[PDB]
Formats: structure tokens, C-alpha cells, sequence
């Protein structure tokens, strides 16, 4: 019913879902000069080391890594956050060509792709409750940049030709999260949506600074992804990315000097 094609894509959005059209919109473009550094922001704590990873799908909008998100095996507290988030899927957003294709972008430049650590907020109990409330989600978003091949991307690039059409999965345990990581945790924040219907504004984005690399090669295999469901024309799984929206009465605040 949505998608990124020219009838159901972004621009169209809004007669579905009126809140496209909302105060806190995501993705935006982030302003490095105008992002002030924010000493109230305490430090933010990554912990992943029990992350248990359970299946790969392409939902026919993009391809989630799901988590057992049953208890605080992989949580993300701090920075701006109060209490505790848990993990419950990743996914990017990425290009047709090496230049497009992150949803965030950094001085108006777009990223090859972009990463999303999506968690909830566990005072709500369930993700289902967490996203009807401000405070519900944090996302982490990632950027990818072209250059040497990213070692820990290749587990999730070797099984993507399992799940090429929309409605596959396969298998996907034991893989470490952690490796998707910057080395540097510097960060910017916001508040905002998810940047996909529902759209809805539940979302604390935390924004890293550092980009992980990808190869050429490992992004090109993500293009080899398929919107369409078997049997059907073929449509490559390509700029599945939102636009950058209006930051309208927000602040993109630094967690670094
Ligand atoms: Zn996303």
C-alpha cells in the first residue's frame, strides 16, 4: 500500500498518513555549524555484548535483522535518553549509484547508505505501546561511506541472496551487532519520526558522527534486493530512502564540542 515507487512513494504519503505532513518529521538535514554542543547529554552506553540475533527478512521495503528483544540482552542507554531502550531490529535505507541513498544527511551531503538501530523504551513493556508515546523509540542511525570492504557487514551481505524477493527470510544467529559500530560515539540528537508509514513522531534519533565504511562490491549485493514479491515483474530494492524534511521548531544538539 506505501512504498518508494512514484505512486506510493514519499511524496504521497501524506494522504494516508496526515502526519507526514507533522511537526517532527525525520529524516533532516543536519547542520554542523548550527548544532550547538549540549552539556546536559550524559554519556551513552552501548551494551550489546548478549545481543542475540535471530532471523534476516526483506519486508519489501528493506531487509531487518531482528533481535530477541524479550529482555535487556542489547540496550542503549544515556546520551539523551532516560531509562532503557532494548534492540529489536537494524535495517539501512540505501542507493541506486554511490552517491545517494542515506535518509540523514550531513551539510546537505548524502551517504551511500544509512544504518538504523532501532530500540524501545521498556517502561512501555511492549514495542507495540512504546511507539504510541514520545519517549517510545531510539533510533541509531549510521552512515555508511564508500571505501574498503567492512568486515563485520560480510555475514549480513552473505545471506542476502537467500532473501531477494519481499516476504523471504532466513536463519540469522550469532551475529555481533557491535561490529557495526563507529569507533567514536560522538553524536548528534533530535526528536523525531520513524521515516517510514506509520511516520509516527515517537522517535529520540541519535545521529553518530563517525561513518563505518562498505565496500563498493558489499553495497552493490544490497542492490541486488528485490521490492517485488516472487513471480512478479522485477523491481530492484533501490533508494528506499525519505527525503530530508523540515526541522520546523526543533534543535539538532551536539554531544560533542
Ligand atoms: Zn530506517
Amino acid at each position: 500500500h506505501w512504498g518508494y515507487g512514484k505512486h506510493n512513494g514519499p511524496e504521497h504519503w501524506h494522504k494516508d498518513f496526515p502526519i507526514a505532513k507533522g511537526e517532527r518529521q525525520s529524516p533532516v538535514d543536519i547542520d554542523t555549524h548550527t548544532a550547538k554542543y549540549d552539556p546536559s547529554l550524559k554519556p551513552l552506553s552501548v551494551s550489546y555484548d548478549q545481543a542475540t540475533s535471530l532471523r534476516i527478512l526483506n519486508n519489501g521495503h528493506t531487509f531487518n535483522v531482528e533481535f530477541d528483544d524479550s529482555q535487556d540482552k542489547a540496550v542503549l542507554k544515556g546520551g539523551p535518553l532516560d531509562g532503557t531502550y532494548r534492540l529489536i531490529q537494524f535495517h539501512f535505507h540505501w542507493g541506486s549509484h554511490d552517491g545517494q541513498g542515506s535518509e540523514h544527511t550531513v551539510d546537505k551531503k548524502k551517504y551511500a547508505a544509512e544504518l538504523h538501530l532501532v530500540h524501545w523504551n521498556t517502561k512501555y513493556g511492549d514495542f507495540g505501546k512504546a511507539v504510541q508515546q514520545p519517549d517510545g523509540l531510539a533510533v541509531l542511525g549510521i552512515f555508511l561511506k564508500v571505501g574498503s570492504a567492512n568486515p563485520g557487514l560480510q555475514k549480513v551481505v552473505d545471506v542476502l541472496d537467500s532473501i531477494k524477493t519481499k516476504g523471504k527470510s532466513a536463519d540469522f544467529t550469532n551475529f555481533d551487532p557491535r561490529g557495526l559500530l563507529p569507533f567514536s560515539l560522538d553524536y548528534w540528537t533530535y526528536p523525531g519520526s520513524l521515516t517510514t508509514p506509520p511516520l509516527l513522531e515517537c522517535v529520540t534519533w541519535i545521529v553518530l558522527k563517525e561513518p563505518i565504511s562498505v565496500s563498493s562490491e558489499q553495497v552493490s549485493k544490497f542492490r541486488k534486493l528485490n521490492f517485488n514479491g516472487e513471480g512478479e515483474p522485477e523491481e530492484p530494492m533501490v533508494d528506499n530512502w525519505r527525503p530530508t524534511q523540515p526541522l520546523k521548531n526543533r534543535q539538532i544538539k551536539a554531544s560533542f564540542k
